[PDB]
């Protein structure tokens, strides 16, 4: 009984890559004028949304979540694959459309209104109203501002962040990850970089884990490393998904960093046993900028020594995963300080404005 109730039904179309407040204002007006609204997400393989990593199936799921607390609003999918390109696609297209209306509606003798943004769709739809006992009307709505907003969001999400629907925000987020040995100032750097622009940041999970479970670096076993992989990943996703996210988040280490420690300190067998979880987790990471603190002259007591060992292995692995074009090495102390170098790198890779201190 997950069908739309009522007699006056509005049909609202979009690709929704992403959904934004322009859509939402129109939808809620439409829902105030009708007994219920059917949102139609249209798409096809390798369409505009698919090309930026938002294929039809994902936009449909995101919309369902976005409208998960609405009485009279249903979300449905119009799959446009395998259509004859010319005229005979219009018949089949409409068939699928009216099938969607039939399946997702409770009652009969409806009064249905299509909200349509292109003159071609209106004319083709008006010729193909079926004799199903419903009354149909097509209403032209101006979509120019909505389409332009969508285009501007895709070009520069950080400039239009507050208008992006929250379910879509993770996809468009910029992500800066800091990497380095223990006791090199990562945590101080992360917090200063993030606080400089009101961005959220994560903490190094390994430090929390060793305090909560009260164990030293040299007591870590294979299973601790596994828990640090998922623990750091969850902490990082939490910040990317945080409502405090304004478009840029800072991460204090990641699975690659943990993979460097594992490679250096675990027995070969135990490392090889963690490799699938490493690969899975590293594959789920999205990084735009990787800041590496190189070795120059609560404490991780064993992780302190052999900094150059850690750094060489880290650089090997960043090459192994093809990340070198996102890596900036903070070899200062040219810029005044490590912090000057990093905040400038943040500027170049995210677009955010940074104030000067001096003339
Ligand atoms: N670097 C990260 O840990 C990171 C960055 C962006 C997103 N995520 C998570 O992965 C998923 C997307 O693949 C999202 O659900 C994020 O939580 C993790």
């Amino acid at each position: 009984k997950s069908k739309l109730s009522g007699k006056n039904i509005g049909i609202y179309f979009g690709t929704f890559a992403p959904l934004h407040t322009g859509h939402q204002q129109q939808i809620y007006k439409c829902a105030s004028l009708n007994d219920g609204v059917l949102l139609v997400v249209s798409g096809y393989d390798n369409d505009r949304g698919a090309q930026i990593g938002l294929p039809l199936e994902k936009r449909f799921r995101y919309l369902r979540e976005a409208f998960n607390d609405e009485e009279n609003i249903k979300v449905s999918m119009l799959n446009e694959n395998d259509l004859p390109e010319m005229p005979n696609g219009w018949d089949e297209w409409a068939n699928r459309l009216f099938e969607l209306i039939h399946h997702n509606t409770l009652e009969n003798d409806l009064s249905v209104t299509f909200y349509v943004g292109e003159l071609e769709y209106a004319a083709e739809l008006k010729k193909r109203f079926p004799a199903d006992g419903n009354q149909y009307a097509v209403e032209i709505a101006d979509r120019h501002d909505i389409s332009l907003s969508a285009t501007q969001i895709r070009e520069n999400p950080q400039e239009h962040w507050t208008h992006i629907n929250r379910v879509f925000r993770r996809h468009f987020s910029k992500v800066v990850t800091v990497m380095g040995s223990a006791s090199t100032g990562k945590t101080t750097l992360v917090r200063r970089l993030a606080r400089s622009i009101n961005a959220p940041f994560s903490e190094e999970y390994a430090r929390e884990y060793e305090e909560a479970f009260n164990i030293d670096d040299d007591e870590l076993k294979m299973d601790d490393y596994a828990r640090m992989i998922t623990g750091q990943y969850d902490a990082n996703s939490r910040e990317v998904n945080s409502p405090a996210n304004q478009g840029i988040v800072f991460l204090d280490t990641d699975a690659i960093v943990t993979r460097v420690y594992a490679k250096l300190y675990l027995p070969k067998e135990d490392f090889e046993q963690l490799e699938p979880l490493f690969r899975k987790t590293i594959a789920d990471e999205r990084m735009d900028l990787i800041l590496v603190i190189p070795p120059i002259t609560f404490r991780h007591m064993e992780w302190e020594e052999s900094r150059h060992e850690f750094h060489e292995e880290l650089m090997r692995q960043l090459a192994e995963f093809g990340l070198l074009d996102k890596v900036v090495i903070l070899d200062d102390e040219g810029y005044l300080t490590r912090y000057h170098h990093a905040i400038d790198a943040v500027h170049e890779y995210t677009g955010v404005k940074i104030e000067r201190l001096s003339y």
